[PDB]
């Protein structure tokens, strides 16, 4: 209706909502019982779930709402891509499809709006792995003439009707919560004087694109480290051949992808290096890398303890999906070393992303190098404030939180985050905690941090 | 946006929110503890509060979706004024302000959808009683030419500035929750094919008025039986005097009102019957009914057990206020046998309006007779449909509900107002309860009906 109006009925849907959590929250943490821990369980999920609809709401309604101002930043696409491809990979993997991301050349380093751009790819990529559940998601970037760019989210769900293609970007547009996660991208794209698009075909799959006049910030400096080098993909997975192959040839490399152990080796040249899919694995997690040929089998992160196997079978190094264009590099080049893979680091975890207040740079360091040796990656903030700042605009999966620092108190940090409608889990770190919780922190952590305690969070927080 | 497209956006916003309360509800039923009770009250408040605005907002939202449909019947307005100034009766006193309503003539029987009037008249009257700090809230209503009726809503409140007059019957324009109270009433008062309107003077007070085209259904018949008889008011509260000067002249009667138990006497007819307002007492409630005169007493319902003493004094009797016409006309007439006014009559409360689903005629009949006895103004309906049917269109305090009754089961039919949005409390009869309660019924009672359990309930369910 207007902006004024939005900020106080946001504050009013918010306040009792918060308060509905906060709640919920101090409840849990009290003992309780079968039932009296079946109920706040089951309250704090009706709830939870409410505020992502009242987010969604009032995001969509912010947006048409005022116009709305960019802070443009330089981003690396290759790592948002990744980002992305890594954040969706455990819902694709709990239903048994693959995420992936390829470029085909070096693209620029680009000046946008990092958060709002992610955006986009999430509603998309979210929309895609929810939709399919057969083959798998590509997400795909690509340079185009007047300084654009262009995305490309693919799956193999069962695709969109030619004439339904103008509904859907439309509020409250369905399949028969919200049904706004769309309508939110054809916003970010009108601000970004882009345009968003879908194609594909009925019952085979979909394309959902975004076309954006983007300025460049650099050449897209372009070492092939790849170059001469030959490279087989064994995988039945159509997402994993198509994309494992574009990085290669985007490395300088030649490709020959395979459904098959057997088809690999049939049409490949014989100095080639051979990367298998352990979906290709027969009974008890048979899989023989072929006599005589360096071999590298790519794993998901669930798979990971059968690493020690498949290295005395006789494989020289494993990569796990959705594959990172710079492992992939590190491991052919052992035609023939590299760090374990952050994903399989984690004591329990695969790799959370983590967010870290703390204003001592040196406290700040020996929580990172806990953090990062469970799998963790780390992003750190000096005060309470530019944590607000980097919580919206960032995307994680936890929050650690010192509470004597400067700028902002912790708890008025919480509270603002809590107000201004994200929903990240936020542990405490010091040596009053009742009130912690009700503002709208979740956990509490014994400053200075511990190997053991970091691990409950992990697993408590991040599954 | 849309019907179709809301009539599912509620689904979303009430399914969860209903299953925050369901879970609240289940808690509170179970032993808990000092805060760990501290947190299941300050759940299910912030949960009460935030469907209210729900319900609200989607109100608003499905009156400027379609046309609207009245369901028009024969009102009469007399009886909905009273009903009004009950309801609002509680939070006036509780503020120590006065609720009193008059019609100057008899008014006809009235074609009009009784619900969605009360409906602007609480929107009108809740604002007042809100809004006032100082005398208090007069309801009126008398017939204009072209088949017209104009309701008033007067308030000795702080008034509204000139200009500020057409702004705040728009949606989220507030005082500086919703701020959407009036904006309903601008579309109900549209599909009756009304006007509504603001007057007084800032900081003397606000009128405001309905102004609606009806339909009659009868005449206005005139018997006027206090025709010869005098009446003096002695009350230094301005809405009691002017309210029940009206009243009388309604029945034919000729009133003397003033400001003072000495004033009055020192104006008034010799013959002349003397109605006293309690907030005249001096120290200890001492109220000297003058010698020689036949007096009533008018007490609010709290001030209820002062009757016997003030009967010792030798007041003839008491009228409850706001005042009922009827009873105020049967009082006068002992210038020479009416029942004790259903709002002292309680065990414990005041009368609660309750609606009683039953099927069997006979055993309606034993709980309505305990229910009266206790002060409840009761209605009753046969099945778990026409129940739905009537506790929307109606207002309610609680709802008593049979389960093994025909048409629907008291659960779906819980359920059912629930996911309509209806906050009223429901407690069930009969002789597997704990899917009652998460079903969103509050309370359970033992049938057949017993004086001590209807306590119980009264004094839970209705303060
Ligand atoms: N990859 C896809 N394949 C097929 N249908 C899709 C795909 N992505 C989106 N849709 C359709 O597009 C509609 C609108 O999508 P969207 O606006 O994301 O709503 P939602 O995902 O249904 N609800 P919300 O969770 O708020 O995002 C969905 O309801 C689907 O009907
Ligand atoms: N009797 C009154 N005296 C003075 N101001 C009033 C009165 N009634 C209404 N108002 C003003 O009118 C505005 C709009 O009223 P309304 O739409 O009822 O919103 P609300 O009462 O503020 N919020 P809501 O509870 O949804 O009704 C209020 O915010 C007050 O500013
Ligand atoms: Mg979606
Ligand atoms: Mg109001």
């Amino acid at each position: 209706v207007t902006p004024e109006q939005l900020a106080t009925l946001s504050h009013e849907f918010r306040t009792p909502l918060n308060g509905v959590l906060g709640m919920a929250r101090l409840l849990e943490n009290t003992k309780l019982t079968a039932e009296q821990r079946s109920y706040v369980t089951a309250l704090r999920e009706s709830g939870d779930h409410l505020l992502s609809l009242v987010n969604d709401v009032l995001h969509f309604a912010r947006l048409g709402a005022a116009a709305i101002e960019l802070s443009l930043a330089p981003v690396d696409i290759e790592g948002l891509l990744r980002q992305v491809a890594e954040l969706m990979s455990p819902r694709a993997h709990e239903k048994g499809i693959e995420i992936a991301w390829a470029v085909s050349s070096p693209l620029p380093t680009i000046l946008a709006d990092e958060g709002r751009l992610r955006q986009i790819l999430l509603n998309f990529a979210g929309n895609a792995v929810k939709f399919t559940e057969a083959g798998g998601v590509l997400l795909t970037a690509s340079a185009i003439d007047g300084g654009r760019v262009r995305f490309s989210v693919a799956d193999t769900g069962p695709g969109v009707a030619p004439d339904a293609r103008a509904r859907i970007f439309e509020a409250f547009v369905q399949t028969d919560g919200a049904g706004l996660g769309l309508a939110i991208v054809s916003r970010l794209s009108a601000a970004m004087g882009g345009a968003v698009g879908v194609g594909g075909e009925l019952g085979q799959g979909a394309e959902f694109w975004f076309e954006a006049p983007f300025a460049t910030a650099a050449a897209p400096l372009r070492a092939a480290p790849l170059e001469g080098r030959n490279v087989a993909i064994a995988s039945p997975n159509a997402i994993v051949r198509a994309a494992t192959a574009r990085q290669i040839e985007a490395a300088g490399g030649r490709a020959y992808a395979a459904v098959d152990i057997a088809s690999a080796l049939a049409g490949a040249p014989a100095d080639a290096v051979l990367l298998i899919d352990a979906a290709l694995s027969g009974p008890r997690g048979a899989l023989k890398p072929p006599a005589g040929r360096r071999s590298v089998v790519l794993l998901t992160p669930e798979q990971r303890d059968r690493i020690d196997r498949l290295k005395a079978a006789g494989f020289s190094g494993y990569l796990i999906k959705p594959l990172r264009a710079a492992s992939l590099v590190a491991q052919v080049l052992q035609a023939v070393e590299p760090a374990h893979d952050d994903r399989i680091a984690g004591a329990v975890a695969s790799g959370a992303r983590v967010l870290l207040a703390e204003d001592n740079p040196i406290n700040a360091l020996l929580a990172r190098t806990l953090l990062e040796r469970e799998g963790c990656i780390v992003d750190r903030v000096a005060d309470g404030e530019q944590a607000i700042a980097a919580a919206s605009a960032g995307v994680y999966d936890l929050i650690l939180m010192d509470l004597r620092m400067p700028g902002l108190t912790g708890i008025e940090a919480a509270r603002a985050l809590r107000a201004k409608g994200v929903a990240t889990p936020i542990a405490a770190l010091t040596a009053d905690r009742r009130t912690c919780l009700a503002a709208g922190m979740d956990d509490f952590l014994v400053k200075p941090l511990t190997q053991e305690a970091l691990r409950d969070a992990l697993k408590r927080w991040t599954t």
